[PDB]
C-alpha cells in the first residue's frame, strides 16, 4: 500500500503528542451529503455495501469536503448477522429490521459456524483494500464492526428499541443462551477485524452502540467480557500472522458508568458520546488511554460560529494530550455539510492554539 | 425448525378459505435472476445442487425481492437418475444430457436398487434441513421430484426430446420393461419424497413435465398408476414414523387430457399449465381439490400494467376458494425481475379484491 503522509490520527490514538487535535466525524460519509444520496439512490443499502467502488467512492466523498485526519470505511454493523445468516432489509424510512429475529434459543441453531463469517464478508474486504489504494496515503483508513452485545439486540429485538426489553429479558432469564450468542458474535467478529486489518485497515472501531440500556452489573456480566475477548484476540491474531497490531477504539454510547473498566479493557481509545463532561471522562480512565469525542451532534444545529466557541470550550475541556475529536455519535441527516466543515476547522484551528 | 409465520399456501393447499390468493412461481430460482448467475458462476449445476449452503442461498434469493407465498428448494428433477446410478451433464448452452440412456432393458441392470438412492441424495436433504432453518419460518419450504414417466424419458431419450419417440417406443414395443423401469423409479422417488419431508419439507410437487406427449391410453397404462403409488406411499411412510403428512401438488405439463383422473389420484393440489381455461378444469377436477396455476408465463413479457389485468381475469375465472396462483410453467431466463414483481403484486392485489 501506498505510504502513510498524514499519520496525526494514529499518534493521537497511541498516545504520542501531536501538533494539533486531528478529527473525524462518525456517520462523516451519510445522507447529511447530497453526494452521498445520490450515489446510494442507485441500491439498495446491503446492496452499496456489497460494491467495492461505491464503498470506496462514499468513503471519499467527505475528505473532498473537509480535510478529516481520518476516513472510515463505508460498510454497515449489521453485516455480521447478516453474515450469520440472519436476512436483514432496510426498511423504507423505518431502518434495519430482522423480520425473523431470535426469539428462543433454538434459534441458534440457524447460524453459521462463526470461523466461516470472515468467508462470507470478502466484499468488505476487498472495498477497504480498494479504498486504501485510492486513498494513496492521504489519511489513516479505519474499519469497524459492532460490539457482541450491540450485535445481539439487533438480533434478538429485529431492528432498534427504546427499551431493549426483548434482549434483556434473554440476558435475565436465558443468561446461558445469552452466552452462547455473545460468544457466536465475539468468534465472528475476531476473524472479521483482523481480515479487515488484513486488507488494509490501518485502526479499528468497535461500536457498542447499545450499552446505556445495561447498568454496570448487566454491562460487567454480558458486555464487558467479550469487549475485552474482541481487543484480545484480535491483536493475537495480527502479531502472529507477522502483521503489526492496530490502535482499537471501543465506543460505548450511553456507557458513563463502564468508562473505568472500558479504560482496562485493551482498548488505545475509549470514545465518548456528549452525556460526560470531558474532565469526569478523564479521571475515570486516567491518563494512558486516548479519549476521542464528543459534541453533541445537534451543536452542528447551532451557528458557524457558535460551533466554534462549543469546540473551544470542548477541546478546553480535553486538553491537548491522548485526544482525538468527534462527536459524541453520528451525524444526522438534516444537517448542514458546512457546519461539519465549521466544526472541523475549529478543532484544527483551537488545537493549534492551545499548544502555543 | 421455526414455527410457520405465512402458512396461507398450506391452508390453500388444503382447500381452507384464506384472505388473500397465495402465490408462487415456478423457476423462482432462476437465471432471470442476476443474483442467481453470480451465485451459479462457481460451479457446475449438479455440484451447485451438492452444496447445502449454495442451494438455500438460490432459494432465498427471490424472496429478497418479492413477497412469495411459499420457498421452493433449489434442486434438480435429473438427481434421481443420477443417484440411480446414470451419469448427467449440463452442456454448455444445451441442457441435460446423460451421454449413455437406457436404450435395451439390458441396461436397467446398472442401476441401484431403489432402496439405495435416498442415501446417496443426502445432500439435497441437507439442503432442505438449512433452508428450512434459515427460512425461519417466513414462509413454507416446498420440496419436489420429477413423476416417474417424466424421468424415463430423460433416461431413455438422453434429454429433451419434440416427440419422445426411443422413450415411446419403449411403451409400445417393450411393455414389460417399460413397468420394470417405472416401478425401480416409484420406488426411488418414495423414500427420497419421504426424507424430503424428514428434512424439513412442508408440502411436495411432482413435475410430469412430459405428459403431453402421452395420450390418454398410454398416461392411464404407464403414468398415471405410479403417479397415485408415489402418493399413496409417501402418506403412508409418513404416518408409520409418526410424522404430519405434507400436501402433495402433481403438476401435469399439457397433461389437459388426464384432468379428472389426476384429481382422484391422491394430490390435494392440480397444477395447470397456460393452455387449460381455469372453468374448465374446475369443471375437470370437480370441488374438492386445490387448483394452481396458470398464467402463461410469456405473460411476463407484457407490460407491468398488461400483466396486473391478465393476473384479474385469471383471478375471476378460478375464483377465490381452492387456488395456489403460479405461472402454467416456469420462468424463462430472459424475463425481467420487475414483471415477475408485478405478477406477485397483482395476484396478492386483486385477490382481495375479489373476496370484499
Ligand atoms: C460506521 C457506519 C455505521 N453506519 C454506516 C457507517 C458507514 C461509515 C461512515 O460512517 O461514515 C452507514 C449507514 N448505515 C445506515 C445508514 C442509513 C441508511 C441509508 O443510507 O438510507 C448509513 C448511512 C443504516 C443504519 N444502520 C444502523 C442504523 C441505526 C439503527 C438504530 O437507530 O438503531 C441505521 C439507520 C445500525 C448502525 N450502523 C452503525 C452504527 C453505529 C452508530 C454509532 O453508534 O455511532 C449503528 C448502530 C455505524
Ligand atoms: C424445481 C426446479 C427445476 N429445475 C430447477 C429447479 C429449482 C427450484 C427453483 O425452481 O426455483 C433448477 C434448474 N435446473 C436447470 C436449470 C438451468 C441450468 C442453469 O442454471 O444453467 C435450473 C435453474 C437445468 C435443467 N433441468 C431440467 C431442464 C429442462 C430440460 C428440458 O427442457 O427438457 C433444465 C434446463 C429438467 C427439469 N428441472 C425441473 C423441471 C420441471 C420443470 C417444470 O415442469 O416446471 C425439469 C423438466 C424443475
Amino acid at each position: 500500500f501506498p505510504e502513510l503522509k498524514n499519520d496525526t490520527f494514529l499518534r493521537a490514538a497511541w498516545g504520542e503528542e501531536t501538533d494539533y487535535t486531528p478529527v473525524w466525524c462518525m456517520r462523516q460519509a451519510g445522507r447529511y451529503l447530497p453526494e452521498f444520496r445520490e450515489t446510494r439512490a442507485a441500491q439498495d443499502f446491503f446492496s452499496t455495501c456489497r460494491s467495492p467502488e461505491a464503498c470506496c467512492e462514499l468513503t471519499l466523498q467527505p475528505l473532498r469536503r473537509f480535510p478529516l485526519d481520518a476516513a472510515i470505511i463505508f460498510s454497515g454493523i449489521l453485516v455480521v448477522p447478516q453474515a450469520l445468516g440472519m436476512e436483514v432489509t432496510m426498511v423504507p424510512g423505518k431502518g434495519p429490521s430482522f423480520p425473523e429475529p431470535l426469539r428462543e434459543e433454538q434459534d441458534l441453531e440457524r447460524l453459521r459456524d462463526p470461523e466461516v463469517v470472515a468467508s462470507e464478508l470478502g466484499y468488505v474486504f476487498q472495498a477497504i483494500t480498494l479504498t486504501r489504494q485510492r486513498l494513496a496515503g492521504r489519511v489513516p483508513l479505519i474499519g469497524f464492526a459492532g460490539a457482541p452485545w450491540t450485535l445481539m439486540t439487533y438480533m434478538v429485538e429485529g431492528g432498534g428499541s427504546s427499551t431493549m426489553a426483548q434482549a434483556k429479558r434473554w440476558l435475565y432469564q436465558r443468561p446461558q443462551a445469552s452466552h452462547q450468542l455473545l460468544r457466536i458474535l465475539t468468534d465472528a467478529l475476531v476473524p472479521y477485524l483482523v481480515g479487515q486489518v488484513v486488507a488494509g485497515a490501518q485502526a479499528l472501531q468497535l461500536f457498542e452502540s447499545h450499552a446505556g440500556h445495561l447498568g454496570p452489573q448487566l454491562f460487567n456480566k454480558f458486555a464487558l467480557p467479550y469487549i475485552r475477548d474482541v481487543a484480545k484476540q484480535v491483536k493475537a491474531r495480527l502479531r502472529e500472522a507477522g502483521l503489526a497490531p492496530v490502535p482499537m477504539i471501543i465506543f460505548a454510547k450511553d456507557g458513563h458508568f463502564a468508562l473505568e473498566e472500558l479504560a482496562q479493557a485493551g482498548y488505545e481509545v475509549v470514545g465518548l458520546d456528549w452525556t460526560v463532561a470531558p474532565k469526569k471522562a478523564r479521571e475515570c480512565v486516567g491518563k494512558t488511554v486516548t479519549l476521542q469525542g464528543n459534541l453533541d451532534p445537534c451543536a452542528l444545529y447551532a451557528s458557524e460560529e457558535e460551533i466554534g466557541q462549543l469546540v473551544k470550550q470542548m477541546l478546553d475541556d480535553f486538553g491537548p494530550h491522548r485526544y482525538i475529536a468527534n462527536l459524541g455519535h453520528g451525524l444526522y441527516p438534516d444537517m448542514d455539510p458546512e457546519h461539519v466543515g465549521a466544526f472541523v476547522d475549529a478543532v484544527h484551528k483551537h488545537s493549534r492554539l492551545l499548544r502555543q
